């Protein structure tokens, strides 16, 4: 109201306010050191309490943008370090923040963050909790200027629980390390989803995003009326449009408004919200975004009575094409939360193609009469892929399932770099382990979720250093045909086997003494290289070599004087294997 800075402080609480201010600043002045930022926070934090005490103290009435920009233009070395960015300081408000927004750098040349020894962390944690966690909150925000501030903070608090528990378990690493790895993965999937959404929204336009939302909102709020889902689609689209654009405050107000609109109408939306709706403003929309689907209305009819039988199908359709198609997505989606969102859209695109071609022909009813039959194939291709992958995944276990994917893809696209094949087969291996333990009912949404980030990462890496037109064809295809396209890739027939190279297949004892999450990578690395050198090798001829290599690794690691065995026995594979596939 009179003072936006005080209202934020009374609303957030000192701790949250302090952490969000650090992130906000870390995201713009990425080259300042941690101690400069702790300095700002405290100055901004003391200034805010001035305002909390009396909303009429000087400057307390300025807008957050104006205050944030002024502080920003205060940094003495702004020009020295940021060049162009400092010229933003010569502008008037609306333009000035827009100017700062553009000079934000997604790829700063900062050194990767090296996870210290569990022991050094716990000790740092115990001796200086605040600085330990704040320093790392800073290191993460400066490296991710677009990661939405409050979610970044929701991750920070989970890193805090992780340390507070594990750092007294005596067998610390067993506790902490798995928790940290589970966190990095989420952190990465969340970040990659955000970019995915923003890039899709511009690569494919507002309509395709609204169709995606209708589907998603309907599985999620199946008892809501189509008019309520549409109102929520409209708002969800401004939110994402404004959050993609990047301005943290406008993005935060849009999300809060939506959340408060959702909580003021729970009855009209979902019976699952009462818990998310009583939480602090800071956590509200995030919680809602995470909510479990509401139980569907039990007895619901076939969509047949409104989309194929009833006269006026072409009439209600012509009248407002998208609204009608939206209703069909709504009715279909809400009946199927077992479906992935993109499947739902495959069906919508199918019905749309069919009403078009048909409504403008002899007998509408007798052209489009057989539309629901076209859904069946579409609905099982992914269903089957899940029955087979989760079953293959139970015979072999995680790591061998990863290896089976490794051989599959390498053959489909041998041109891809080994590090990319290895990291992709590994992550796709992790998606099976996750999603597969799930019941048939929640499996497809699970894999869609994860596959799209994996596939976009693979595409990005590929975009820079393009190496296969086919990957490229699948990568610049409709967001809906992406996975079907990759699943369509067949063994590459034109590929000429790679020139053999001994170095690549030579091993040493270091690997008897290397860690699991590191031994596997070299094994997986050589496996790929193996396939690339003898693509025609068969399931049996490969297993024979893989079994030899495992008896070759064991002999030179077990009951032996080691080292010399590896070059001796080693050359007795590179040539024995080389002829059992020659
Ligand atoms: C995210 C907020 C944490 C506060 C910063 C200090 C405490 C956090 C604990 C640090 C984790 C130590 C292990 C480690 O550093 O691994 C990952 C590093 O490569 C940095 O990346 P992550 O922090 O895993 O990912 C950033 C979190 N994201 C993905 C949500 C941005
Ligand atoms: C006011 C709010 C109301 C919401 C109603 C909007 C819903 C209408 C949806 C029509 C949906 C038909 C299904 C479908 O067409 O989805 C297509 C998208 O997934 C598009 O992916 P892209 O290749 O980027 O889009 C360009 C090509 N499309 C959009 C024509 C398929
Ligand atoms: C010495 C004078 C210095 C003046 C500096 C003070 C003004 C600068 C203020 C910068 C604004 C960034 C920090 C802040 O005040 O809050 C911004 C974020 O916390 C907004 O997030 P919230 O509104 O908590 O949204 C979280 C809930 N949502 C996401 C569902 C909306
Ligand atoms: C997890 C990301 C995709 C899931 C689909 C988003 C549909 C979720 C619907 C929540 C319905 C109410 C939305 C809400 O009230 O939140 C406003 C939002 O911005 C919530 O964000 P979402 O689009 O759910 O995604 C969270 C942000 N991410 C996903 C881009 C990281
Ligand atoms: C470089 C390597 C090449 C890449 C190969 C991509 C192939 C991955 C196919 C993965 C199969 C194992 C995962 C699984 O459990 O499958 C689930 C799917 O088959 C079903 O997902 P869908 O509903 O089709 O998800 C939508 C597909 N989109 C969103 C990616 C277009
Ligand atoms: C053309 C020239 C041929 C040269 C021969 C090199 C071929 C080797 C390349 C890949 C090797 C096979 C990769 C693989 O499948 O990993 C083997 C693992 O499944 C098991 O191997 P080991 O570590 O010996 O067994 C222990 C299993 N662990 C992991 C539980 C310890």
């Amino acid at each position: 109201h009179k003072s936006e800075v005080a209202h934020r402080f009374k609303d957030l609480g000192e701790e949250n306010f302090k952490a969000l201010v650090l992130i906000a600043f870390a995201q713009y002045l990425q080259q300042c050191p941690f101690e400069d930022h702790v300095k700002l926070v405290n100055e901004v934090t003391e200034f805010a309490k001035t305002c909390v005490a009396d909303e009429s103290a000087e400057n307390c009435d300025k807008s957050l943008h104006t205050l944030f920009g002024d502080k920003l233009c205060t940094v003495a070395t702004l020009r020295e370090t940021y060049g162009e960015m400092a010229d933003c300081c010569a502008k008037q408000e609306p333009e000035r923040n827009e100017c700062f927004l553009q000079h934000k750098d997604d790829n700063p040349n900062l050194p990767r963050l090296v996870r210290p020894e569990v022991d050094v962390m716990c000790t740092a944690f115990h001796d200086n909790e605040e600085t330990f966690l704040k320093k790392y909150l800073y290191e993460i925000a400066r490296r991710h200027p677009y990661f939405y501030a409050p979610e970044l903070l929701f991750f920070a608090k989970r890193y805090k629980a992780a340390f507070t528990e594990c750092c007294q378990a005596a067998d610390k690493a067993a506790c902490l390390l798995p928790k940290l790895d589970e966190l990095r993965d989420e952190g990465k999937a969340s970040s990659a989803k955000q970019r995915l959404k923003c890039a899709s929204l511009q690569k494919f336009g507002e309509r395709a995003f609204k169709a995606w939302a209708v589907a998603r909102l309907s599985q999620r709020f199946p008892k809501a009326e189509f008019a309520e889902v549409s109102k929520l689609v409209t708002d969800l689209t401004k939110v994402h449009t404004e959050c993609c654009h990047g301005d943290l405050l406008e993005c935060a107000d849009d999300r809060a408004d939506l959340a408060k609109y959702i909580c003021e109408n729970q009855d009209s939306i979902s019976s699952k919200l009462k818990e998310c709706c009583e939480k602090p403003l800071l956590e509200k929309s995030h919680c809602i975004a995470e909510v479990e689907n509401d139980e569907m209305p039990a007895d619901l009819p076939s969509l047949a009575a409104d989309f194929v039988e009833s006269k006026d199908v072409c009439k209600n359709y012509a009248e407002a094409k998208d609204v009608f198609l939206g209703m069909f997505l709504y009715e279909y989606a809400r009946r199927h939360p077992d479906y992935s969102v993109v499947l739902l859209l495959r069906l919508a695109k199918t019905y749309e193609t069919t009403l078009e071609k048909c409504c403008a022909a002899a007998d509408p009813h007798e052209c489009y009469a057989k539309v629901f039959d076209e859904f069946k194939p579409l609905v099982e291709e992914p269903q089957n892929l899940i029955k087979q992958n989760c079953e293959l995944f139970e015979q072999l276990g995680e790591y061998k399932f990863q290896n089976a994917l490794l051989v599959r893809y390498t053959k489909k696209v041998p041109q891809v770099s080994t590090p990319t094949l290895v990291e992709v087969s590994r992550n796709l291996g992790k998606v099976g382990s996750k999603c597969c333990k799930h019941p048939e009912a929640k499996r497809m949404p699970c894999a869609e979720d994860y596959l799209s980030v994996v596939l976009n990462q693979l595409c990005v890496l590929h975009e820079k250093t393009p190496v296969s037109d086919r990957v490229t064809k699948c990568c610049t295809e409709s967001l809906v045909n992406r996975r079907p396209c990759f699943s369509a890739l067949e063994v590459d027939e034109t590929y000429v086997p790679k020139e053999f190279n001994a170095e690549t297949f030579t091993f040493h004892a270091d690997i008897c003494t290397l860690s699991e999450k590191e031994r596997q990578i070299k094994k997986q690395t050589a496996l790929v290289e193996l396939v690339k050198h003898k693509p025609k090798a068969t399931k049996e001829q490969l297993k024979a070599v893989m079994d030899d290599f495992a008896a070759f690794v064991e002999k030179c690691c077990k009951a032996d004087d080691k080292e010399t065995c590896f070059a001796e026995e080693g050359k007795k594979l590179v040539a024995a294997s080389q002829a059992a596939l020659g």
